């Protein structure tokens, strides 16, 4: 409520939930990527998440490959749209170059653990998402305390930080649901909360359904998180999620 | 695991949410006594909903679409009773009946219905007495200076009305009546404050599926309301609503399982 992020001279208003559309650029191709961004923006996404290294035992990519895949897409979106852009990268060089071409958020699932990443993040002055990876609530909470301190000591202001409990990523079904159930408790940090549950195995394993059959469970997870005041919901299916968020917003507004 | 209803020799365990599938057997859906096999049609639909995980099937034979002509007692009996009977014979689900008529209430009970779900809360002549005589669970549905306070007060008065007629409190369900003389603001206030209705310690039943409170908010037509419906169902269920009345059972059941896994933790 009046919580805000600032980047690239603009601001993101976190008094309501935002839907972050996933834009996978691990598979002309530039134009495809931009058209996909266009669909997600038209569906109501207010942040577009660009990732160029796959996270499925998928192949690692070099610095050079990630630069070649990610940077042109970030740049083309900054030139076409007034939308926030997040980049999924662990690599110092990608962090620095993303900021130069107009990215708003560094979204590192490794929370800046690669050598030089922390320094690169601090130098950009960008918002940074910290994700917990592989009492679960106490473990994740402790992890947040440690990463905030780690970032503060590197010169990164607390107001630049976003927190993500890391659904999936070395977590069993019980552990995923405990985190979901207690998500609101993470507000004690007074930081933005970002969650990614879309199509995850915490739904697949619960319902015994494959990746393409997880829409309803995804929507349920998003609504549960948003009703607990999560700020950013990272999803594959933007339109459906945005419609769900409008129902949440009408409820919370009342 | 705690709160329960009893009817027809079985019990409904309300320690977790139940999905109630809508089965419309009114003139808007099917002929009665015509060439079409409406009975088999109705039962196949019930079967799909049960296979999708519905644990209650809501059967209604009188239309309540704005234009719709009222049906005779005989026609309503002919539409509803065969369907109630067929489900009570075949499937291990509860059956709710949507009727305001004393005769349909009495006959439904005889052939195996578990819940009387009257949107008129038994206000028709004879309905209250017929409901009491059956011994069945009864749903009370509301149909402003303050909408929450008006619905709350309505509940207090109808519970007392039912009690005075010999219906035990342990047979009662409460439904705030989404879309029932209610604009967008009113619908969302009731949804936001749903948990406050637990003070009565009674089952909460809600029906938002495909309603205008979604359609008008999102500017989507009746066949495109699934996401908004799911969101409503989840918001209600996270607030401990007991029964969710829906058209799209499979998706709702999936959503409830996510809720149950969350609440359990
Ligand atoms: C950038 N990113 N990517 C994924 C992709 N799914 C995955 N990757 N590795 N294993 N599964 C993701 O899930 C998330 C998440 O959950 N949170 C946050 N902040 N960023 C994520
Ligand atoms: C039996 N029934 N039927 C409807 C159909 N929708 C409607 N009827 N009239 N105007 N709109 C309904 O919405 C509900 C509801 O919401 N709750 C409960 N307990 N029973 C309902």
């Amino acid at each position: 409520g009046s919580m805000k992020l600032f980047a690239q001279g603009t601001s993101l208003d976190l008094s309501h939930p935002h839907v972050m559309g996933i834009l996978n650029v691990t598979p002309n191709s530039l134009i495809d990527a931009v058209k996909h961004a266009n669909l997600m923006i038209n569906a109501g996404a207010t942040i577009i998440d660009v990732g160029g290294e796959s996270t499925r035992g998928a192949a690692e990519v070099s610095v050079e490959e990630e630069l070649q895949r990610v940077i042109p897409v970030v740049e083309a979106i900054a030139q076409r749209f007034e939308v926030w852009i997040s980049v999924d990268t662990s690599k110092p060089e990608v962090i620095r170059e993303s900021a130069k071409v107009g990215a708003h958020i560094i979204n590192d699932i490794r929370s800046l653990s690669e050598p030089g990443a922390l320094e690169a993040a601090a130098e950009t002055g960008l918002p940074v998402c910290l994700m917990h990876m592989q009492d679960v609530f106490a473990e994740v909470n402790r992890y947040f305390i440690e990463q905030i301190a780690r970032c503060e000591q590197a010169g990164i202001a607390k107001e630049k930080l976003l927190l993500d409990p890391g659904f999936g990523f070395g977590k069993n079904l019980s552990h995923n649901y405990s985190l979901l159930a207690r998500l609101a408790e993470f507000h004690h940090f007074n930081l933005p909360l970002l969650v990614g549950m879309s199509r995850k195995s915490m739904i697949g394993q619960l319902l015994n359904v494959g990746p393409s059959e997880r829409l309803s469970g995804s929507l349920a997870c998003a609504v549960i998180a948003a009703m607990q005041g999560a700020h950013i919901i990272r999803v594959h299916d933007v339109k459906e999620t945005v419609e769900a968020m409008r129902v949440v917003e009408a409820t919370l507004s009342a």
